[PDB]
Protein backbone atom coordinates (compact mmCIF):
# COMPACT_ATOMS: atom_id res chain seq x y z
CA UNK A 1 0.00 0.00 0.00
CA UNK A 2 0.95 3.79 -0.41
CA UNK A 3 4.43 4.60 -1.53
CA UNK A 4 3.38 7.63 -3.15
CA UNK A 5 6.51 9.46 -2.30
CA UNK A 6 8.95 7.32 -5.02
CA UNK A 7 6.69 9.25 -8.16
CA UNK A 8 6.22 12.39 -6.07
CA UNK A 9 8.01 15.75 -5.60
CA UNK A 10 7.82 18.83 -3.87
CA UNK A 11 5.78 17.32 -0.96
CA UNK A 12 4.40 19.62 2.01
CA UNK A 13 2.68 19.55 5.27
CA UNK A 14 1.00 22.31 6.78
CA UNK A 15 -1.14 21.47 9.72
CA UNK A 16 -3.17 18.51 8.61
CA UNK A 17 -2.81 18.97 5.62
CA UNK A 18 -0.44 17.12 2.75
CA UNK A 19 0.05 18.18 -1.16
CA UNK A 20 2.59 17.03 -3.45
CA UNK A 21 3.28 16.73 -7.26
CA UNK A 22 2.81 13.58 -8.77
CA UNK A 23 3.65 10.89 -11.87
CA UNK A 24 0.48 10.56 -13.77
CA UNK A 25 0.26 7.34 -16.09
CA UNK A 26 0.51 9.27 -19.43
CA UNK A 27 3.61 11.72 -18.07
CA UNK A 28 3.26 15.12 -16.59
CA UNK A 29 2.10 15.33 -13.47
CA UNK A 30 -0.61 16.76 -11.03
CA UNK A 31 -0.32 18.95 -8.20
CA UNK A 32 -3.41 17.28 -5.40
CA UNK A 33 -3.76 17.65 -1.64
CA UNK A 34 -5.47 15.03 1.16
CA UNK A 35 -6.43 16.69 4.71
CA UNK A 36 -5.31 13.62 7.15
CA UNK A 37 -7.05 14.45 10.02
CA UNK A 38 -9.45 11.81 10.19
CA UNK A 39 -7.22 9.16 8.98
CA UNK A 40 -4.10 9.38 11.40
CA UNK A 41 -4.91 9.44 14.83
CA UNK A 42 -2.94 10.43 17.90
CA UNK A 43 -3.13 7.74 20.81
CA UNK A 44 -1.31 8.79 24.35
CA UNK A 45 1.36 10.39 22.55
CA UNK A 46 1.84 8.46 19.37
CA UNK A 47 0.50 8.75 15.98
CA UNK A 48 -1.23 5.75 14.28
CA UNK A 49 -3.36 4.58 11.09
CA UNK A 50 -6.90 4.53 11.45
CA UNK A 51 -8.66 1.91 12.92
CA UNK A 52 -12.20 2.49 11.14
CA UNK A 53 -14.68 0.28 13.59
CA UNK A 54 -16.00 -2.27 10.32
CA UNK A 55 -12.80 -3.68 9.50
CA UNK A 56 -12.48 -5.51 13.30
CA UNK A 57 -16.37 -5.32 14.56
CA UNK A 58 -19.48 -7.70 13.30
CA UNK A 59 -22.87 -7.70 14.04
CA UNK A 60 -23.27 -3.61 14.30
CA UNK A 61 -26.56 -2.87 16.38
CA UNK A 62 -28.89 -0.22 17.56
CA UNK A 63 -29.14 -1.24 21.44
CA UNK A 64 -32.22 0.90 22.64
CA UNK A 65 -32.70 4.73 21.80
CA UNK A 66 -28.76 5.93 20.94
CA UNK A 67 -26.22 2.96 21.28
CA UNK A 68 -24.11 1.51 18.87
CA UNK A 69 -23.41 -1.83 19.74
CA UNK A 70 -20.92 -4.87 18.65
CA UNK A 71 -18.53 -7.26 18.77
CA UNK A 72 -14.85 -6.59 18.03
CA UNK A 73 -11.80 -8.15 17.72
CA UNK A 74 -9.09 -7.90 20.61
CA UNK A 75 -4.98 -7.87 19.65
CA UNK A 76 -5.25 -11.10 21.17
CA UNK A 77 -8.23 -12.27 18.37
CA UNK A 78 -11.46 -12.95 20.26
CA UNK A 79 -14.55 -10.70 19.86
CA UNK A 80 -15.71 -9.34 22.89
CA UNK A 81 -18.77 -6.88 23.54
CA UNK A 82 -18.66 -3.04 22.92
CA UNK A 83 -21.05 -0.46 22.88
CA UNK A 84 -21.29 3.37 22.52
CA UNK A 85 -23.44 6.32 22.76
CA UNK A 86 -23.84 8.43 19.52
CA UNK A 87 -25.67 10.43 21.60
CA UNK A 88 -21.92 11.91 23.32
CA UNK A 89 -21.30 13.13 19.76
CA UNK A 90 -24.19 13.17 16.83
CA UNK A 91 -26.50 15.55 16.72
CA UNK A 92 -29.50 16.51 15.25
CA UNK A 93 -28.71 19.87 13.58
CA UNK A 94 -32.68 21.45 12.02
CA UNK A 95 -33.70 17.99 11.01
CA UNK A 96 -30.17 16.24 9.80
CA UNK A 97 -27.62 13.82 11.72
CA UNK A 98 -24.46 15.28 12.13
CA UNK A 99 -20.86 15.21 13.69
CA UNK A 100 -19.64 17.02 16.36
CA UNK B 1 -22.62 18.00 22.24
CA UNK B 2 -24.24 15.50 20.05
CA UNK B 3 -28.23 14.25 21.74
CA UNK B 4 -29.88 13.48 18.52
CA UNK B 5 -32.17 10.62 19.95
CA UNK B 6 -34.16 13.26 22.11
CA UNK B 7 -35.44 14.85 18.88
CA UNK B 8 -35.29 12.03 15.98
CA UNK B 9 -37.31 8.66 15.60
CA UNK B 10 -37.06 5.36 13.39
CA UNK B 11 -33.78 5.28 14.12
CA UNK B 12 -31.50 2.50 12.54
CA UNK B 13 -27.68 1.06 12.29
CA UNK B 14 -26.85 -0.74 9.65
CA UNK B 15 -23.35 -1.97 9.29
CA UNK B 16 -21.56 1.18 9.74
CA UNK B 17 -24.20 3.86 8.70
CA UNK B 18 -26.82 5.23 11.37
CA UNK B 19 -29.92 6.22 9.71
CA UNK B 20 -32.99 8.45 11.63
CA UNK B 21 -35.97 10.83 11.10
CA UNK B 22 -35.80 14.15 13.14
CA UNK B 23 -37.23 17.05 13.81
CA UNK B 24 -36.72 20.19 11.83
CA UNK B 25 -36.90 23.85 14.08
CA UNK B 26 -40.11 24.60 11.68
CA UNK B 27 -41.92 21.29 12.27
CA UNK B 28 -41.68 18.47 10.47
CA UNK B 29 -39.01 15.82 10.04
CA UNK B 30 -36.22 14.98 7.24
CA UNK B 31 -34.82 11.88 7.12
CA UNK B 32 -30.44 11.33 7.09
CA UNK B 33 -27.65 8.95 7.33
CA UNK B 34 -24.55 9.11 8.41
CA UNK B 35 -21.61 6.50 8.05
CA UNK B 36 -19.89 5.89 11.52
CA UNK B 37 -16.75 4.38 9.78
CA UNK B 38 -14.10 6.96 9.98
CA UNK B 39 -15.58 8.95 13.20
CA UNK B 40 -15.24 5.61 15.25
CA UNK B 41 -12.15 4.06 15.91
CA UNK B 42 -12.26 0.09 17.45
CA UNK B 43 -8.95 0.01 19.57
CA UNK B 44 -8.40 -3.37 21.07
CA UNK B 45 -12.21 -4.35 20.97
CA UNK B 46 -13.79 -1.18 22.30
CA UNK B 47 -15.07 1.44 20.43
CA UNK B 48 -13.87 4.76 21.08
CA UNK B 49 -14.95 8.16 19.31
CA UNK B 50 -12.13 9.47 16.98
CA UNK B 51 -8.41 10.76 17.80
CA UNK B 52 -8.07 13.29 15.07
CA UNK B 53 -4.01 14.09 15.13
CA UNK B 54 -4.53 17.81 15.00
CA UNK B 55 -6.48 18.55 18.30
CA UNK B 56 -3.93 17.18 20.31
CA UNK B 57 -0.54 17.69 18.27
CA UNK B 58 1.37 20.60 17.62
CA UNK B 59 4.24 21.49 14.71
CA UNK B 60 3.38 19.13 12.25
CA UNK B 61 6.24 19.19 9.73
CA UNK B 62 7.35 17.22 6.60
CA UNK B 63 10.18 14.81 7.83
CA UNK B 64 12.04 13.62 4.31
CA UNK B 65 10.08 12.61 1.62
CA UNK B 66 7.42 10.67 3.58
CA UNK B 67 7.34 11.00 7.40
CA UNK B 68 4.34 12.62 9.25
CA UNK B 69 6.51 14.61 12.40
CA UNK B 70 4.72 15.39 15.27
CA UNK B 71 4.54 16.63 18.85
CA UNK B 72 1.80 14.76 20.43
CA UNK B 73 -0.59 15.15 24.00
CA UNK B 74 -0.04 12.25 26.41
CA UNK B 75 -2.37 11.38 28.57
CA UNK B 76 -0.39 13.05 31.32
CA UNK B 77 -0.56 16.12 29.95
CA UNK B 78 3.06 16.67 28.50
CA UNK B 79 4.12 16.80 24.46
CA UNK B 80 6.51 14.19 23.29
CA UNK B 81 7.95 13.18 19.85
CA UNK B 82 6.22 11.19 17.09
CA UNK B 83 6.03 10.22 13.33
CA UNK B 84 4.85 7.97 11.37
CA UNK B 85 5.40 7.09 7.56
CA UNK B 86 2.55 8.43 5.16
CA UNK B 87 4.23 5.88 2.80
CA UNK B 88 2.42 3.30 4.60
CA UNK B 89 -0.97 4.31 3.47
CA UNK B 90 -1.13 7.28 0.41
CA UNK B 91 -0.52 6.06 -2.96
CA UNK B 92 0.01 8.51 -5.78
CA UNK B 93 -3.02 7.15 -8.27
CA UNK B 94 -2.71 8.31 -11.68
CA UNK B 95 -1.55 11.51 -10.27
CA UNK B 96 -3.97 11.87 -7.50
CA UNK B 97 -2.94 11.88 -3.89
CA UNK B 98 -5.19 8.65 -1.82
CA UNK B 99 -5.15 6.80 1.05
CA UNK B 100 -5.56 3.36 1.09
NA1 LIG C 1 -2.40 0.82 -4.79
NA1 LIG D 1 -20.99 -8.17 10.39
NA1 LIG E 1 -24.77 21.39 18.82
NA1 LIG F 1 0.56 23.79 15.76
Amino acid sequence: LGKFSQTCYNSAIQGSVLTSTCERTNGGYNTSSIDLNSVIAAVDGSLKWPSNFIEACRNTQLAGSSELAAECKTAAGQFVSTKINLDDHIANIDGTLKYE
